[PDB]
């Protein structure tokens, strides 16, 4: 029960939520069945329509209607958006020229510019060109402010997880909303868009925006509107909220639409009946704009006009069927669409087995749609693991695809020529950002970015001190006329050590050989100055990375390369080395196929060993610099010292292998030069974060050599290609990736061609920015550069996708 027979006169669309049972007159009361008696009544008028006309000027006010065009009604801020243009012969603000706005224009009690967020559903980035005919108010917004080409939603790309994740500048694993639907094992229960669990608070983590500014003293509009409130009301609501005395007044506003995606869904991004949805959301944007331009707000208002995610092509016919795959069908249950998850049915069976589940799963067809992952092996750029609420199997689907069940689940659980949800990185998913203010830059076009990024951003402009996100606070502010937000980078926490020849050959007893015995006044000199860091500023350009956490490691100098070589973990934790577009490939020669040597730098003590690897007939070893790119034979002998070691499985050698001797040579022809680190990542309990050293689950067989679960490389060259890596003058250019070190190539279906068919396809599927590494590994990049630190943060965040234009 609740007693609620109150009244709402006076309280329409109250900002506090009144104790129970006791009734309300907010956007929750509905969906909390608490509204009061009279609440349809009072708080959601209709009489005559929402817009003035010509026989309304300076009327009788009659308090029933939906909006006023009286005399009194820009006193009691509730008049009809276009009140002025008919009744006062003021123009549209579309019809306006943009005229620069150099500085705030607010009305007096006004402290801050307020923020509107403007948020659609499904707003397809391409929509922005190809709409632009019938939007002629969003275009304004667009050309007039600061635009993005297009905004990178989170993966899955599904409403709820991009909503909360635009709200609090969290991946969907760490604010807990995974999908729209989802099991929580230690709950047993289910969160679904139909019903009544999602109200309960217990599976919304991390502190949105509206919590963020409440609890530092900003008052926030609603961010929950009914689906029955008319998107009129839902505006002239957040005009009366402006209206209201200033210590009364929210700083914070939301106004949400469902179309365009309502409409994508059942006639896909593009069909014929989309341009009535685009029309419709071009004119609640107009009547928010002539409704601010009446209060005189338009000129001292931030707003923002924002999609949660884009949409594909899709239909009923295009649907995997597990049933296809899978005998035993019944013993799984399947979150279906545009991405699987896959659980037991029952946690009674423990003959469950995920693997045989994944083998059966596995290029069965030629033709196959998805890919079935362990959800630790997908890729890192995803951060799509770590939460209990995202089950253990998942299946990448392809773009225009779905997967379900079993037939039956499709034609009785054809309607629809649309949906989304699938890899954050495909063009159809892409959608919108434009900021249009005082605190926003006039007529400007900024790089494409992640929507976790806009959390940071919406507190600078409010004031508030963002709580812990996954957003880098800097990288964005070359969004804004002024920011609040100075970035500095972090202190390093380990300072290196730099060994001199302390050891002799026979203190060693590694299990290693190599023929490297035969062999100046001249020379000695000149390899010397090379072990002492003479050619430093040739192959590490941007500073020595900062370790940022407390470890005790080695700087080693070589003629090709350098490395930061950890004594914890028995290897590198980074190796830096420049290849020239010059620079020629070369091959291992046959003496020295076998060949590893002892360091003279680093003690037998602190070193890897070749018994070991002997020992492990699962486990072989790579070098982190490549042999293959010595700059004569001389320098060659370099590669193979003991510490430029990493372990490494047959499979991924060959993926390796075939990355260091063709693709290296490749970027450096087409980059002008290019300057690589590369080096290993220890995540075994996939938080996407660093494994500290008592936390390593696997070793080489019998040693205490840890083994990676990735390795990753970052290259970087200068943007204006005419001028080399080594001398850029100006910003640089970088593409990064991360690749799982996995046992066999079972994610490559055509892995067994050769190198050239598949590699460079896999390395694309695991892009990756150099922050994702830097969260991995506790290294700090670019340190010494002569580029502005808010550049080199925007350079961090940065993701080579692969896609071709839009
Ligand atoms: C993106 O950004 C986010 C935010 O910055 C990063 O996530 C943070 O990472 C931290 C490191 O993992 C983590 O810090 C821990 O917090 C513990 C307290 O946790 C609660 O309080 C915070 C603060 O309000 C709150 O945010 C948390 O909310 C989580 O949990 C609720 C309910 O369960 C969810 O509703 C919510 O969605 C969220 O879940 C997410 O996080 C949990 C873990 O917290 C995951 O399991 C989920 O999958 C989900 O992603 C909590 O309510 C604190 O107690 C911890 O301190 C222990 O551990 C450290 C390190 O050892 C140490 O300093 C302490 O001594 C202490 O040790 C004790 O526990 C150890 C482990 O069992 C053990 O070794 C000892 O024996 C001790 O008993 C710890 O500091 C922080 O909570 C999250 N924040 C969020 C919001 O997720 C994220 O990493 C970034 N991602 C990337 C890729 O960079
Ligand atoms: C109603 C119930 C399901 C109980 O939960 C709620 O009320 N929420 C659940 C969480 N939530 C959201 O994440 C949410 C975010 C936005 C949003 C959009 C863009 C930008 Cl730049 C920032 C934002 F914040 C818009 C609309 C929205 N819609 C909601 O519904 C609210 C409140
Ligand atoms: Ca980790
Ligand atoms: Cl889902
Ligand atoms: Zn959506
Ligand atoms: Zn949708």
């Amino acid at each position: 029960w609740t007693a609620t027979s109150g009244s709402c006169k006076g309280r329409c669309f109250e900002l506090q939520e009144v104790g129970p049972p006791d009734c309300r007159c907010d956007n929750l009361c509905k969906s909390y069945s608490s509204c009061c008696h009279d609440f349809d009544e009072l708080c959601l008028k209709t009489a005559r329509g929402w817009e003035c006309t010509k026989d309304r000027c300076g009327e009788v006010r009659n308090e029933e209607n939906a909006c006023h065009c009286s005399e009194d009604c820009l006193s009691r801020g509730d008049c009809c958006t276009n009140y002025q243009v008919v009744c006062k012969g003021e123009s549209h603000w579309v019809d306006d020229d943009c005229e620069e706005i150099k500085v705030p224009e607010c009305p007096a009690g006004f402290v801050r510019p307020p923020l509107i967020i403007f948020s659609v559903d499904g707003f397809r980035a391409s929509y922005m060109k190809k709409g632009s005919k019938v939007m002629p108010n969003i275009e304004k917004l667009r050309s007039c402010g600061t635009h993005a080409p297009y905004m990178r939603p989170v993966y899955p790309t599904k409403t709820f997880p991009n909503l909360y994740t635009l709200a609090t500048g969290l991946y969907p694993e760490s604010h807990g909303i995974v999908g729209n639907s989802m099991y929580d094992p230690v709950f047993d229960a289910s969160f679904h868009l139909r019903g009544r669990e999602k109200f309960n608070h217990r599976w919304w983590g991390g502190q949105p925006l509206w919590i963020t500014a409440t609890k530092q003293g900003v008052r926030a509009g609603t961010f929950f509107w009914s689906v029955s409130i008319p998107h009129e009301r839902r505006i002239l609501t957040i005009l009366q909220w402006l209206s209201l005395p200033d210590n009364e007044r929210p700083s914070v506003y939301a106004f949400y639409s469902e179309q365009p995606d309502f409409s994508g869904h059942k006639y896909g991004p593009f069909g014929p009946e989309m341009t009535n949805p685009l029309r419709e959301i071009d004119k609640t944007v107009g009547q928010l704009m002539d409704g601010l331009k009446q209060l005189r707000l338009h000129r001292c208002v931030n707003v923002i006009f924002v999609g949660d995610h884009g949409m594909e092509d899709v239909t009923c016919d295009r649907t995997e069927f597990l049933s296809n795959y899978l005998t035993n069908v019944d013993d799984i249950t399947l979150v279906p669409g545009t991405l699987g998850r896959i659980r037991a049915k029952s946690i009674n069976n423990s003959k469950y087995d995920p693997k045989t589940i994944i083998a059966a799963l596995t290029c069965k067809k030629p033709d196959q749609h998805f890919k079935p992952y362990m959800k630790q092996h997908l890729p890192k750029r995803l951060h799509y693991a770590n939460n209990r609420r995202i089950e253990d199997i998942h299946l990448l689907v392809d773009r225009r695809w779905h997967v379900a069940r079993k037939p039956l689940d499709v034609y009785k659980k054809c309607f629809f020529q649309g949906d989304h949800g699938f890899d954050n990185k495909v063009n159809s998913m892409q959608t919108v950002f434009v900021g249009y203010g005082p605190t926003f830059k006039y007529r400007t076009k900024v790089p494409p970015f992640e929507n976790i990024e806009l959390y940071n951003v919406m507190c600078d402009l409010l004031g508030l001190k963002p709580a812990p996100n996954n957003g880098t606070h800097g990288s964005l502010n070359h969004l804004l006329r002024t920011n609040t937000f100075r970035p500095t980078m972090p202190d390093e926490v380990s300072r290196p050590n730099y060994p001199g020849i302390m050891y002799l050959q026979s203190e060693f007893d590694l299990g290693c050989t190599c023929d490297d015995k035969v062999e100046n006044k001249l020379e000695e000199l000149n390899k010397r100055l090379h072990t002492k860091g003479s050619t430093k500023e040739r192959h590490l350009l941007y500073g020595r990375p900062a370790v940022l956490y407390r470890t005790s490691y080695d700087i080693l100098y070589h003629t090709d390369f350098e490395s930061g070589y950890s004594e914890i973990f028995l290897m590198p934790l980074w190796t830096s080395y420049t290849i020239s577009k010059q620079a020629e490939v070369s091959s291992i020669p046959e003496h020295l196929t076998n060949c590893v040597r002892p360091d003279v730098r680093v003690s037998p003590g602190f070193s890897q060993n070749c018994l070991a690897y002997k020992n492990d007939k699962q486990m072989s070893y790579g070098f982190l610099f490549p042999p293959y790119l010595s700059s004569s034979p001389e320098a060659k002998y370099d590669a193979f010292l003991v510490t430029n070691m990493v372990p490494m499985y047959p499979a991924f050698k060959r993926v390796w292998a075939y990355f260091q001797r063709v693709l290296v040579k490749k970027y450096a022809s087409e980059r002008n030069g290019v300057n690589v680190i590369s080096g290993p990542i220890f995540d075994y309990n996939y938080d996407g974060l660093r494994d500290t050293e008592d936390e390593i689950k696997q070793y080489v067989e019998g040693s205490s050599i840890p083994v990676p679960t990735h390795y990753y490389s970052i290259i970087t060259s200068c943007l204006d290609f005419t001028q080399p890596a080594d001398k850029c003058d100006g910003p640089l250019s970088v593409s990064s990736f991360i690749l799982p070190h996995r046992p066999d190539n079972d994610e490559s279906c055509n892995s067994s061609e050769d190198e050239s068919k598949w590699v460079e396809e896999l390395m694309k599927m695991h892009t990756a920015r150099v922050r994702d590494i830097e969260h991995l590994t506790g290294l700090d990049f670019y340190r010494k550069t002569s580029r502005s630190y808010s550049e080199i943060l925007t350079l961090k965040t940065y993701l080579h996708t692969y896609e071709s234009e839009i």
